[PDB]
């Protein structure tokens, strides 16, 4: 069984974000070839995406919830590093990130 907090990351945070209309670009690792993203892996050192986060939760990978939160922070920040303020993907990430913050502020205590 996962920690209370990791269950919350899976059943509240990921479940909510996955269903959001803007989440789909984040469902799998950025494929820099398919997306024609020059030098993506030269500038983004630690790729992350919500499909990987969801798999890590399903597959019992994390030891504690802060590791999962760090993966979300990496995912969002990578989007901002690579893209300029007016890009649609930045607006999409910003909406998801606000929800992420609102939800992790309500993370439960372990008991
Ligand atoms: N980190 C990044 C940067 C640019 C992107 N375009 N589309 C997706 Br999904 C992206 C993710």
């Amino acid at each position: 069984r996962k920690t209370n907090q990791l269950q919350y990351m899976q059943n509240v945070v990921v479940k909510t974000l996955w269903k959001h209309q803007f989440a789909w670009p984040f469902y799998q690792p950025v494929d820099a070839i398919k997306l024609n993203l020059p030098d993506y892996h030269k500038i983004i050192k630690n790729p992350m995406d919500m499909g990987t986060i969801k798999k890590r939760l399903e597959n019992n990978y994390y030891w504690s919830a802060s590791e999962c939160m760090q993966d979300f922070n990496t995912m969002f920040t990578n989007c901002y590093i690579y893209n300029k303020p007016t890009d649609d993907i930045v607006l999409m990430a910003q909406a998801l990130e606000k929800i992420f913050l609102q939800k992790v502020a309500q993370m439960p205590q372990e008991e």
